[PDB]
């Protein structure tokens, strides 16, 4: 448990495209499919919940989803 960021600085609302099969069945293809699953699916838990922190760089998708690079 050491240090925090934030970065609320991104929004695009659209369709990601994902994998259908193989090693990675379901998890978004390009780093912008990443961050558009990242902001629609922060858009859905922010409509249930309100306080809903978003944190989206080229870093932060690369660190969640290492398979985009």
């Amino acid at each position: 448990m050491r240090g925090s960021h934030h970065h609320h600085h991104h929004g695009s609302g659209a369709l990601a495209a994902l994998h259908a099969d193989g090693p990675h069945a379901g998890l978004p293809v390009t780093r912008s499919d990443a961050r558009v699953l990242i902001f629609n699916d922060w858009e859905e838990r922010k409509r249930s919940e309100p306080w809903l922190r978003l944190d989206m760089s080229d870093k932060a998708i690369f660190r969640r989803y290492p398979h985009l690079r």
